[PDB]
């Protein structure tokens, strides 16, 4: 099956890379988009770190949260079961891709927040602008 990896301990020390990296390259297992873009390394343009937090914002999984499904009959008399078990299963797991999705937002979140080569990049946009002198 596909693995999953936890997101780095919330306050201990380590190379956002190293750790990072493995989560996200788990999560995108579940992609329905390709191409799939990486993480990166720490000389990635801003346009390529914006391209890949994009992915992000936008992903689509096909992670499936059919364990709690109840058995569907097909042969049962009673004509609407059928159909009734299945919306009823289906009612669950869209609860629970809610759920994974805003999970995936909150994670995606966290990694924006420790990312260093953003923060870099909003001290040279920040130079830029004050350069500009638009206010």
């Amino acid at each position: 099956f596909v693995a999953d990896v936890p997101p780095p301990k919330k306050g201990t020390d380590y190379d956002f890379y190293e750790a990072w990296g493995p989560v996200f390259e788990a999560e995108a297992r579940f992609s329905k988009k390709t191409p799939i873009p990486s993480l990166g390394n720490m000389d990635s343009s801003k346009k390529e770190v914006e391209q890949f937090y994009a992915f992000w914002h936008r992903f689509d999984s096909w992670r499936t949260f059919e364990f709690l499904d109840e058995d569907v009959p097909d042969d049962s008399s009673n004509r609407d079961h059928k159909r009734y078990i299945e919306r009823k299963n289906k009612a669950a797991r869209d609860k629970k891709k809610t759920a994974d999705m805003a999970r995936l937002v909150k994670l995606v979140e966290r990694a924006v927040s420790e990312d260093p080569r953003i923060k870099m990049f909003k001290e040279e946009e920040k130079k830029e602008k004050e350069r500009r002198k638009w206010e």
